[PDB]
């Protein structure tokens, strides 16, 4: 009974680098409905990060940006910081199911030299 939206896989990346997370859906969801991005920090509850495709929730760093076109969307993290290490989830409405649908989550791991 898997998540309906398809996100790109979990990724590791170095501090200060950029990462792009992709999600695809279909006409019934992302095709005609805006996307929210949810961030779940380690040991914390999920929180809203971006909403209505490209808007920053209160308190969210301007290093995040979002986009949507056709049946896909993306979240871009610029100047990656260790505090960005988290699970990221796409969410949207689906008119054929008459309910909210979600991606499976993308973990962003931030590299450390130890």
């Amino acid at each position: 009974s898997q998540p309906v939206l398809t996100q790109s896989p979990s990724v590791s990346a170095a501090p200060r680098q950029r990462v792009t997370i992709s999600v695809s859906g279909s006409n019934s969801n992302i095709g005609s409905n805006t996307v929210n991005w949810i961030q779940q920090l380690p040991g914390r509850a999920p929180e809203l990060l971006m909403y209505d495709d490209d808007l920053l929730a209160p308190g969210v760093s301007d290093r995040f940006s979002g986009s949507r076109s056709g049946t896909s969307a993306s979240l871009t993290i610029s100047g990656l910081q260790s505090e960005d290490e988290a699970d990221y989830y796409a969410a949207t409405w689906d008119d054929s199911l008459n309910g909210w649908v979600f991606g499976g989550g993308t973990k962003v791991t931030v590299l450390s030299a130890h």
